[PDB]
């Protein structure tokens, strides 16, 4: 029953306002995990999950797009603790998130951020359909599983109930939030969702984000500082527009031709992750 007996803790993997997650071995099987730990204190949303009581948003989130799908991350159980909750989360082994990915890497080539977009959109997508709203995509919160090739959607400490109605709060990553809110303070789940997905495509292939500073998220003037095939260059654009109603939807996002004929993970870890692991 307590968390101890549970699990084996590790090294710490990283701590920041999501938390402090520690790399973990589940003593009966050794299969990888995470455990993330989060103060109740740094917790401002709630919510009820079925059949069930006080516990944060997270969990709920976690819980509600949990399934077979390994776009996401997977809730393995949790804990609660007088003055904290502890989250045990599934671990692929090996494992790098997209940020040292590209840091160590640089600009990806092209073929390999169609692959890896391709997986967000899935994974952004699985999350809608379950009616969660993640509110914080960006390259530190998906993880690239090296063998399979496969990218996970992590860290839904951001997130909320995915709703057809204004949104007038967030706290997710300014230099991956839309123009309307800097500037309003308000925006709609997945217009919002495909700005950020902008944000990322353009990381992707660029080596860096777009904008820094709210006068340039506000402006929104896209510059590529690396050779970017006019194709991609149009997605982009699209997925920036200032207008949120100018931005495509999921759907005019796939069907986008720069889109087409995406990489099978296997195909991409192959090609692209085994050769240097
Ligand atoms: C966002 N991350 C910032 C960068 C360092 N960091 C890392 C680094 N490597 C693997 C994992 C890792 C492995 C397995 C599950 C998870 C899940 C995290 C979550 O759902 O919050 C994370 N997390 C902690 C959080
Ligand atoms: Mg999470």
């Amino acid at each position: 029953e307590p968390l101890e007996s549970q699990y084996q803790v590790g090294p710490l993997l990283g701590s920041g306002g999501f938390g402090s997650v520690y790399s973990g071995i589940r003593v009966s099987d050794n299969l990888p995990v995470a455990i993330k730990h989060v103060e109740k204190d740094r917790i401002s949303d709630w919510g009820e999950l079925p059949n069930g009581t006080r516990v944060p948003m997270e969990v709920v989130l976690l819980k509600k797009v949990s399934s077979g799908f390994s776009g996401v991350i997977r809730l393995l159980d949790w804990f609660e603790r007088p003055d904290s909750f502890v989250l045990i989360l599934e671990r692929p082994e090996p494992v790098q998130d997209l940020f040292d990915f590209i840091t160590e890497r640089g600009a990806l080539q092209e073929e390999l951020a169609r692959s890896f977009f391709w997986q967000v959109l899935e994974a952004v997508r699985h999350c809608h359909n379950c009616g969660v709203l993640h509110r914080d995509i960006k390259d530190e919160n998906i993880l690239i599983d090296l063998n399979r090739g496969e990218l996970k959607l992590i860290d839904f400490g951001s997130g909320a109930l995915l709703k057809d109605t204004v949104y007038t709060d967030f706290d997710g990553t300014r230099v991956y939030s839309p123009p309307e809110w800097i500037r309003y303070h308000r925006y709609h789940g997945r217009s919002a969702a495909v700005w950020s997905l902008g944000i990322l495509l353009y990381d992707m292939v660029c080596g860096d984000i777009p904008f820094e500073h709210d006068e340039e998220i506000i402006r929104g003037q896209v510059f590529f500082r690396q050779r970017v095939s006019s194709e991609c260059q149009h997605l982009i654009r699209w997925c920036l527009a200032l207008r949120p109603s100018d931005r495509p939807t999921f759907e005019e996002i796939q069907n986008h031709p720069w889109m087409q004929d995406v990489l099978l993970p296997q195909e991409t870890a192959e090609i692209h992750l085994h050769s240097l692991s």
